[PDB]
């Protein structure tokens, strides 16, 4: 069972800031990682797949990189609309596991 | 892109009550369906995969069924521990898409 | 006296959603079950009798199924005029008893 550890568990930054979030797998998951955004009271929405491919329609201010067991999610310039909780999930094998999630706030 | 349709959005019931949630896929997903439980403030937890398959450690009071397009998730006896949000997610094809979630509460 | 267990107590869904309501009989009641609709402040109106027979003039989006002690009421596409409290009632023996009812609302 692949353990996903995400950090930090939460942060607050200002509009325009560069935000960064990490997820480490307990095994090489061969780049099968997704980043999801979950707005308060809504279902998670896929942002990035294959570690670094943006889903069609996602703003380019969003980006992911990494490989092996360490992955990185970055938001190059924070918008008020990005206030949500972010999650990484491994899809290298079942059961698909999630990171603990990172709440992103403004201020 | 595959659309998942979940219902109801929220329910309220009493301890021991049977709870029924369903998900509708916009295409045959071949049982490539997962059910997650999301307790407040936490990441989603896989309860069932392959539409009917229980993950180890998950109480037998949970159960899933369905096929092609229609799927159902059932909680045979609502326990206090079961208060959370539940989601179905398709994994037949990327991007993996979620149902809107159902908020389960005890009256 | 025959006890009727109805689930859930209340729910919220969106226009077009499918809605499932359940009723459990503490005894087999040979399909002698009626489903009533009760809008706010009016008397209950019979929608279905004999567990699955639609009364004349009732829309095809309502359906009933079930047997022995397990009965099911479905609305395939929730319309705004469907907002009300639903009740199952057994007519197998006196005194005829009702389920606790299900408050259906739209989010």
């Amino acid at each position: 069972d692949i353990q996903m550890t995400q950090s930090p568990s939460s942060l607050s930054a200002s509009v325009g800031d560069r935000v960064t979030i990490t997820c480490q797998a307990s095994q090489d998951i061969s780049d099968y990682l997704i980043w999801y955004q979950q707005k308060l009271g809504k279902a998670p929405n896929l942002l990035i797949y294959d570690a670094s491919t943006l889903e069609t329609g996602v703003p380019s201010r969003f980006s992911g990189s990494g490989s092996g067991t360490e992955y990185t999610f970055t938001i190059s310039s924070l918008q008020p609309e990005d206030i949500a909780t972010y999650y990484c999930q491994q899809y290298d094998d079942l059961p698909y596991t999630f990171g603990q999630g990172t709440k992103v706030e403004i201020k």
